[PDB]
């Protein structure tokens, strides 16, 4: 009955402590998941960790530990953070799990048996921090010896590349290039935003897709090729397979795979779009599998000196923000302050401005002001909604419905900051409604009691709209708001209860001890 929806985050390298950039992607994925569940979809939400390759082996070495004991410590920390952020992921995939490694072995042996993979020699350059191959001409700031280039830097990051010349299996991705372009034409929405698509076509596809080195013999940390055990599978081939291996693809139970694949959305930042939009669909074509419906690439959290990066160390730890300011404030800031298609700067001043003014004052004090007035003027018994009796009610009831409509448009196109600011236009206007109607003036005249009850009904109904719309974003405050107002019919917390204004048509006893909803 329920249509499926499958959403993934990238599997992040546990090469250091995760920062708010990683929290952004995972909270954004969590917001989409929660939103889609509330729309009545059968949702599966995957996240995980990319634990193989030269980068990880070098951090394990640097920590004075074996790879596996290093990894088990780091993953414990990452699992706690997602529990702390109240991420509603249905599974956590580790590339060191046997269920993943089995699939990587099978995929590689299949393509090798098909003849799509062949043995040869790679000669070129490699950035370990980017896990990316480069040609001589791609190098930034080359170092010359006696005419020959003997070093230089990655054009993506500026990290020092290293020389590689070794035996390596190759994947002939150039033969699929006509089909990939045809797929781009049949599916125009595939790469979001539109700007990254032109970036893919003109800087990778049009110049000519080189044959991809899919294995290496110079290090041991990764999945080994069963037919040639000296070879370790290239970390990006290993990693990309997590999205289907986590669904039991090529195992004795492919039920999740049959149900949820193809993925509806792959989330990521812009730097890994080429892996997910060129290499990934080509790998799927070679396995005769359906392609994902969409890859969404958001911008970066920026610092004083560019991209926030854990290898670099210009970082903000999400554990600090949650421990000090609370969960709702951290989730709210990330989704509100970074527009999806833009690179945004973190500042601690903007964080506390959002935490104090938007949450605690705008929303928090609206709920507190409202419950205080019902307690004073009606002794806790909220009067039932009747209709738009006040002169402002017709236009404000229309605004509530236009708010839900605009919110929906923003959520479907993943514009989370615009969705949130639309909700805050409505919250701000509800505070303004108290100031326009002046209930204290109405409470003096006992002929104006019906109008006073009407005003209170509109305040609580506006609050209910806001609380339902914020359920995908904030995990505590909506529940607290429903508790304090004493709305316990589960239907009135759902999206379908926002279609027609004024669902509270019985009198309700609100809380007599109204506390602040935000830490
Ligand atoms: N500054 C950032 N802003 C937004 N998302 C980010 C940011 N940094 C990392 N991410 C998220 O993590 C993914 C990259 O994972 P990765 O393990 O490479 O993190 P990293 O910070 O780039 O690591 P490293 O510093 O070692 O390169 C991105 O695609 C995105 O989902
Ligand atoms: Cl798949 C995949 C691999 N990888 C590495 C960093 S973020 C990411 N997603």
């Amino acid at each position: 009955a329920k249509e499926t929806f499958y959403i993934t985050t990238p599997i992040y390298y546990p090469s250091g402590n995760l920062h708010i950039g990683h929290a952004y992607s995972t909270v954004a994925g969590d917001v989409i998941a929660r939103y889609k569940r509330m729309q009545g979809y059968d949702v599966r939400y995957l996240t995980g960790t990319d634990e193989h390759g030269q980068k990880i082996q070098e951090k394990a070495q640097k920590a004075g530990k074996t790879e596996i004991e290093y990894l088990d410590e780091m993953i414990a920390g990452i699992k706690q953070l997602w529990a702390k952020l109240e991420i509603s992921n249905d599974d956590f995939i580790r590339t060191t799990e046997e269920r993943h490694k089995h699939v990587v072995e099978q995929v590689f042996e299949r393509l090798l048996k098909q003849g799509d993979i062949y043995l040869g020699e790679y000669e070129g350059w490699y950035s370990v921090p980017d896990e990316t191959y480069y040609t001589e001409s791609q190098l930034v700031d080359p170092q010359y010896e006696n005419g020959k280039i003997i070093g230089g830097k990655s054009p993506d990051s500026g990290h020092e590349v290293e020389l590689v010349k070794e035996e390596s299996y190759f994947f002939n991705i150039s033969k699929y290039t006509d089909r990939l372009l045809e797929f781009y034409d049949q599916n125009p929405d595939f790469i979001q935003p539109p700007s990254r698509k032109n970036e893919m076509i003109n800087n990778f596809i049009k110049p000519g897709l080189a044959d991809l080195a899919v294995s290496r013999t110079s290090f041991n940390w990764g999945v080994h090729v069963p037919s040639n055990p000296k070879h370790v599978v290239y970390v990006w081939i290993d990693a990309l397979v997590n999205y289907i291996s986590a669904l039991g693809y090529l195992s004795d139970d492919e039920s999740l795979f049959n149900k949820y694949w193809p993925a509806d959305i792959h989330l990521m930042a812009k730097e890994i779009v080429r892996f997910h939009s060129i290499i990934w669909p080509i790998l799927l074509m070679a396995l005769d599998l359906p392609l994902p419906k969409k890859v969404f690439a958001h911008g970066w959290i920026l610092m004083k000196d560019g991209k926030m990066s854990k290898s670099k160390g210009n970082v903000v730890d999400p554990n600090i923000l949650i421990d000090r300011y609370g969960l709702d404030a951290t989730r709210y800031y990330l989704m509100r302050e970074l527009p999806f298609g833009s690179d945004g700067v973190f500042t601690p001043e903007a964080f506390v401005e959002r935490t104090n003014f938007d949450l605690a004052n705008d929303l928090g004090n609206l709920v507190n002001r409202t419950i205080s007035m019902v307690n004073k003027y009606f002794d806790g018994e909220l009067p039932a909604y009747q209709g738009p009796l006040h002169e402002l009610d017709e236009e404000m009831e229309a605004m509530a419905l236009e708010t839900v409509k605009s919110y929906t448009e923003s959520m479907e196109s993943l514009q989370f900051s615009v969705a949130l600011s639309t909700v805050w236009k409505f919250i701000s206007r509800t505070n303004k409604y108290i100031d326009e109607t002046t209930p204290w003036v109405l409470a003096k005249d006992d002929s104006q009691k019906d109008m006073l009850g009407n005003v209170m009904a509109h305040l609580v109904e506006n609050i209910r709209y806001a609380a339902v719309l914020l359920r995908p974003f904030l995990t505590h405050a909506p529940k607290e708001i429903f508790e304090q107002l004493n709305i316990n019919n589960p239907q009135f917390m759902e999206f379908s209860s926002l279609e027609q204004y004024g669902v509270l048509n019985e009198s309700i006893m609100v809380t007599g001890q109204p506390k602040p909803i935000f830490p």
